[PDB]
């Protein structure tokens, strides 16, 4: 985007049960760290799965039902390989150094 470090797409997505989801963190301020988060009834970012650099992921507080991958410095991808309808939410993806965020916009999925 011309106007932020970190961009998520699909900013939507409808998934029918079953369908393999990924969704999409650019960051280009060659940041270290990259994180996922999906966002809880009370507006809580829930961690999914991070990375401290291209090639690695770890797993955060929820990983099950989500892989990661993080294959250049920009990107860090989460994929539901076969979604479900508990993963109907909203996501955020961050990303930063140190114990700085940068967060995304936001990513509404909702899975039929």
């Amino acid at each position: 985007i011309l106007e932020a470090a970190v961009t998520q797409s699909p900013r939507n997505k409808v998934a029918v049960t079953g369908e393999k989801v990924t969704l999409s963190c650019q960051q280009t301020n060659n940041h270290n760290n990259m994180y996922w988060y999906r966002q809880d009834t009370g507006h809580g970012l829930r961690l999914i799965h991070y990375s401290y650099g291209v090639g690695n992921t770890e797993k955060g507080d929820i990983p099950d039902g989500y892989e990661a991958s993080r294959p250049s410095q920009e990107q860090f991808s989460l994929i539901l390989e076969l979604a479900t309808p508990s993963q109907t939410t909203v996501y955020f993806c961050a990303s930063g150094g140190g114990g700085t965020l940068y967060f995304g916009a936001g990513t509404r999925l909702s899975v039929l």
